[PDB]
């Protein structure tokens, strides 16, 4: 595992959110999400049979993990993480185990992790997975129900409209069936994950939070975990805005940021970071040693969006004048 | 339907077709500022665009609610993208299978839908139409007319179809553009207005043949002033042709925000304020305000043009009571 | 004045100083969400701050149109800044020549002018005072709580006044605050609202002493729960803190765009169905919104700002005929 | 006179639009000016006693020659041309003719185009001019009253307003009395002018035309014209939008634009082309031999905005990055 040498140095990786939210792209019936597009379902209560629907619509002629991580490369990200699975429980891979996911009831009929993984490997880039392991909502015992006190991005944490019976639901019979069954089957094939990265635990006990730990350490021996899963269970710290200027032992660390104000396509968030913005964040994360791990949230037809992929070209024009300086 | 359209005072333009997917972006780069013109700016051959068909499926695509949305704020008519430049039918035309119903996953004709729910809900029902240019037909117009520059390259499909002498635009007509005419004159029910493009290579002959094919089919169909000189019924006036038209009947068409198409980048939303405005300017002086709003691909009113459309309608209210 | 405060519904709160003219910009580079705060944030020194009195000719600041304005959109009392963090008096202050009469061009009292405005419209008059936050005095408030984050950098001015500990916010609050508490609290009339900011070094000693300069000087003066706990008129509601107060009055403020004082380029107006929305929903809750215009280096509100205020109240009106 | 091989090859100018226009920036009693903010008293038929008292306001602190060079001039920019009278017929240098100008009516009480040229003069940048030679909405015979057939971005051309004696209207009083005698002055003091940038004549007869193009021959023998004074009488081809890929002798050719829509400052105008559009265009007029002058419109306090600074350093950092490829 010599993760850790190149982790210390690689100091830039693309994150990749995408999913149904996506194609609503922040509105819903004439009105918009919150700030999280990606967090539409829960902001309007929709329910799964209705945001499901999207399915059907899936078809992004553009999608092309060839030109994306090229794109990357040419601004000096040494990796990339993409959403395997959101909150909103549709699946971005060809899971055995449930077929709400992107091959099985889209007309796209493809595997997203599996075509950039590729991509990835024959670029020189390391590949990470993102995976939700509390939040699901389209299960009727998705994680969240306790903590519904704290405010959101939406409404509730958990699919409180579909699922009302707040007091019978048991998150253990959706841990055991959905999640650890998902996460084995993502860590187990799209070859070598360089970066594990998971959702913040609200309700996942710390046998289930243990469980994860040790289900991607054998299957994954060299993968690299975010300090999200759980106290003891992690590689890298994943610093917040306000953790910006808890204890790291390898000394890793990354910061996720997004461009615009949103992590999923929204249409009406023409909000960009400018170049400068981008590439100062950058050298001042880098010079503390932190990594900056900057998100291109897919548009529907499966491209970076213009604004975005313009401003990142910028950054790294900035940066090599400066760099040379 | 004289009296009636003298009266109208609001009309609601629809934009909609392939063009509205891409949304003002190609491989990395911006439409101009007219984002249904995408195709031609970029030269995208005719293979690789009308491949947008396969992924056409706007689920949230609702005739009822927008013609819901139009009456509420008072308008008396809609006219529709029936065909573009780029040569894409939005409805079940017989004679090209180069159209919504057959080529695309959502199978189902979007001029019916709207026409009947217009029908249905006491609103009339008008067309657009481009004669003209057709850029899927080896022999579509507009390579006469090229010194002009355009919203987007060539006004013809210069690029699949370069041997721009070899071309002859009768073929086209003959094939294409009259039957499709045609079509669209027959079903769908009453047509209470007809809104054709601007002739470039479009002959007078060609000019009045159209006319002769609407009158039979729809006699008191008005007729926009773009099809030849003697031979329609309103005249479109444009922005800045206002400070003959045998009948006094009169049209100004503008879009919401700067572009026709929906484009994802084009926020340049126009205030409230600014639209109410000149609708009451425009009716003042009997033109009728004809405004255009670009679908986007899941079939939505954009929130901002929804918000701002209403929004206006509350504020000349208050207004007429003030 | 109770009873009038419990149906009042609306208000408008102006934020005003030096720091509407650099308006967002300093040397190149922006301001936080909250421009107001721009001294603090790239720490200007108090000579250099100040001297942009030299610059403050507002030649088309006028209170009887905005009262007027105010009062068109159904608003029942205003708000201004006497004060703000930045340690500069906006009315004509005796103990401080660091204020808009002697120290500007303008040479004008922007309260006096307001209060008789208000007076005369029939408009009830409230302050906003910064009574801990002083970024002008040695001995300013702030550098006891400088652990918590800011939209500038520290609280108090520590650039100016490093010596941190040889600091002593007593001398600051028997020297000006409650002198200049008593300078607003007995001219401009009646004053019906007084608001102040949040202590982190006012000891309760202090809060206690100011509402009692209060009650003495302005008898039936509604006070903000900022001042001190038990000593207090209405509770200060932030949007995270509604879904004691022991009058049953209640406000929560906001802005139009994300900041407070003027800023160029933070173009992110909400919308008017944004703003009529929220009102119509705190006033459902007997909540009164206070909702603020950070005006421009001439005196103006914004274009943005008066036209989606302007449509809001338009907004509201259809709503409740309907 | 080797302006000719310097012109050919100096690629890249800064043009700077302020006037009273600058503080009004683009809105009035609640309401937007047109595209065109420098144009806002026809637009609204500012009568001269009120908008000329924005003079008493005008004192821009920051205002600050010796910064705004070293930034044109770090962006490779060869030359800089300014606003001495737009318009409004508000002088920004002290004119002895004329006493509505910048230094005699402001608390500002100096010389805009005097500070300037220094500094251009100490950093080796080249200094030009720019004067409206036929409107003038301050002089009582001002030109455009023939002309108000085609349509402005304001009412008419010439002040409609203050003075609607059309008929009893005669350029010549205003010719012989402000414009010559003005035009006199800037090209005497200020040292070597450059370059010399006139309005577009609509009014001046060719006798007042051939006047102007002789006045400046003689007191500034080695400036270049730009072709817009009159048919014979200028070195190169200002072109326009639609002149983009009438003779130019010399093979000197200039295209002048603005960064974001409008030329003078407009607080709303917020619609800033994107460093790549700024770098693109450049390197397109360039290889045709082509000029660019490019448009900074400063700030009522005399800054050169934010976004428009950002995106000019920017279009540099890209442009290095491309010629090294
Ligand atoms: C009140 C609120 O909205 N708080 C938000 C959380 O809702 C949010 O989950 C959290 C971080 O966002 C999570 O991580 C990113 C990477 C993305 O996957 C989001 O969809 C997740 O929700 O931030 C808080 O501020
Ligand atoms: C530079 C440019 O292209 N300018 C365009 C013209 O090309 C165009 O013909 C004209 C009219 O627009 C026509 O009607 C609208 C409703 C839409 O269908 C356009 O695609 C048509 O070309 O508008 C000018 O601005
Ligand atoms: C990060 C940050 O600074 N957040 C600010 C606080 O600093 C601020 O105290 C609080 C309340 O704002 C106060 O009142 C408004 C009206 C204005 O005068 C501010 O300058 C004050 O500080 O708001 C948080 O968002
Ligand atoms: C109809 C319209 O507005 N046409 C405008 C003219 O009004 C305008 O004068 C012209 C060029 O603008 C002139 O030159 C620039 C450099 C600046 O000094 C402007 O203030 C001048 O008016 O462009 C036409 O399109």
């Amino acid at each position: 595992n010599d993760n850790v040498a190149w982790f210390k140095q690689a100091k830039y990786g693309m994150m990749i959110h995408w999913g149904l939210y996506s194609l609503l792209a922040g509105e819903y019936r004439g009105e918009s999400s919150s700030a999280y597009a990606e967090w539409i379902q829960s902001k309007f209560q929709i329910p799964n049979a209705e945001y499901g629907n999207l399915a059907t619509a899936f078809n992004p002629l553009y999608f092309d993990a060839k030109k994306i991580v090229a794109l990357a490369k040419q601004c000096g990200m040494q990796y990339l993480v993409v959403t395997t699975k959101h909150h909103d429980g549709f699946a971005m891979y060809h899971s055995k185990v449930d077929a709400y996911n992107v091959y099985d009831a889209t007309p796209f009929h493809r595997d997203i992790i599996g075509e950039l993984a590729e991509a990835c490997q024959k670029a020189g880039l390391k590949f990470g997975l993102y995976y939700s392991q509390d939040l699901d909502w389209h299960d009727p015992n998705g994680g969240g129900y306790k903590s519904n006190d704290v405010e959101t991005a939406g409404t509730t944490w958990d699919n409180s409209w579909d699922f009302p019976d707040e007091d019978q639901k048991n998150f253990d019979l959706c841990f055991d069936n959905k999640i650890l069954p998902q996460i084995k089957e993502i860590m187990s094939n799209y070859g070598d994950i360089a970066t594990a990265w998971f959702a913040v635990p609200m309700t996942l006990s710390e046998a289930q939070s243990q469980t994860i730990y040790d289900t991607v350490r054998e299957l994954q021996p060299n993968c690299l975990i975010n300090s999200r899963l759980g106290n003891g269970k992690y590689d890298f710290v994943s610093l917040g805005d306000n953790e910006i200027p808890k204890p790291s032992p390898l000394g890793l660390y990354e910061t996720a940021g997004t461009i615009n104000d949103s992590w999923g396509f929204s249409y009406h968030d023409q909000n960009w970071k400018t170049p400068r913005t981008l590439y100062r964040y950058k050298q001042h994360l880098n010079d503390f040693g932190i990594n900056y791990l900057l998100n291109v949230g897919l548009d529907p037809l499966g491209r970076v969006p213009m604004m975005a992929e313009e401003n990142l070209l910028a950054a790294k024009a900035l940066e090599d004048e400066a760099n040379r300086l």
